[PDB]
């Protein structure tokens, strides 16, 4: 017997239920637009493969940031222009504006919204507790809404989040690796960066789920709350277990193991060894006592678990008491 097969909690059959034309992403066909209606201002340092640029959309005058799509397979451009299309004015949702190619070297290239650039990673090992509430609160938003439209983002972390912090302005941005959710659908492990990648990759079980998301949100909210970057420190994808090991303990994991039946790459059985669940009162210090408290630890235990199917969806994450007073506080502002 092979692995034994999941289904999201949540949103499960929104796909099904929507035309063919919602999620076949490869037959939608692309009127491609030309790049000469913008002139690139400057490169943003959005990394080293990047190439997002600063741009002026010639036609109106506004300030636009141009994506050139790096060589990838067709299949793939397709899928992000889909998913940024049907996402299009969700809450904090990046919003892709026109898509082009340049005339002479014929590469094709997304064109966005004007954000500053400024990530989540710059600002979000100096915020105050209400800001991090707040700043998750709307992070949640952008996940429940891509959720709720059969989406899995596969790459939830800081340098993925564009924020305005002087307009308190938010965007979940680069949907390269977003995909469509279908029960019963084995995807790829071999997404999101190393330290937020969910255990369901670590261990290669491929019928994951939304749930992917809520693992990497909760990475995020450790690093903030424990002011430790990153908080799952591995050397690579094996090691990168073995942090979350000792930290989560072995127990839950080996049950986690062995609840979907999943084959344990014979590598780490030499590595993951034994180790208790750590109490989160031990990364708890003097720099960082401030951001944590009962409700944060709460939240954020509810969040990192082995099994997917346990954690919190976005619409209970937003339900929980860590948020009441951003919840307040937004319903009469
Ligand atoms: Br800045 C920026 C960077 C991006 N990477 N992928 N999509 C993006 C949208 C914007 Br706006």
């Amino acid at each position: 017997s092979g692995p034994v097969p999941s289904r999201a909690r949540v949103y499960t059959d929104v796909n099904t239920h929507r035309p063919r034309e919602y999620w076949d992403y490869e037959s939608h066909v692309v009127e491609w637009g030309n790049q000469d209606d913008y002139q690139l201002v400057r490169k943003l340092g959005r990394g080293k493969y990047s190439e997002v640029f600063e741009a002026i959309n010639i036609t109106n005058n506004e300030k636009v940031v141009v994506k050139i799509l790096k060589p990838v397979k067709k299949k793939k451009i397709k899928r992000e222009i889909k998913i940024l299309e049907n996402l299009r004015g969700g809450p904090n949702i990046i919003t892709l504006a026109d898509i082009v190619k340049d005339p002479v070297s014929r590469t094709p290239a997304l064109v966005f919204e004007h954000v500053n650039n400024t990530d989540f990673k710059q600002l979000y090992q100096t915020l105050t507790d209400y800001d991090i509430r707040f700043y998750m609160y709307e992070i949640l938003k952008a996940l429940d809404y891509c959720h709720s439209m059969g989406i899995m983002h596969r790459d939830v972390k800081p340098h993925n989040v564009m924020i305005d912090h002087e307009h308190r302005k938010l965007r979940l941005i680069d949907w390269g690796l977003a995909e469509f959710y279908h029960p019963g659908q084995e995807y790829n492990v071999r997404v999101a960066s190393r330290y937020f990648k969910g255990p369901e990759l670590l261990v290669d079980y491929q019928m994951y789920d939304y749930s992917l998301d809520m693992w990497s949100l909760g990475c995020m909210l450790a690093s903030m709350i424990f002011r430790k970057e990153p908080f799952f420190h591995g050397h690579d994808n094996y090691d990168q277990l073995v942090r979350i090991a000792k930290v989560l303990g072995t127990e839950d994991l080996y049950d986690y193991i062995d609840k979907y039946n999943i084959e344990l790459d014979p590598r780490f059985n030499d590595i993951l060894g034994r180790h208790s669940r750590k109490r989160w009162e031990r990364f708890v210090h003097s720099e960082n006592q401030h951001l944590v408290s009962p409700e944060a630890l709460d939240f954020l235990d509810k969040l990192l678990r082995y099994d997917h199917q346990s954690r919190l969806t976005a619409r209970e994450a937003m339900e929980h008491p860590y948020f009441y007073t951003v919840v307040k506080d937004q319903a009469r502002m």
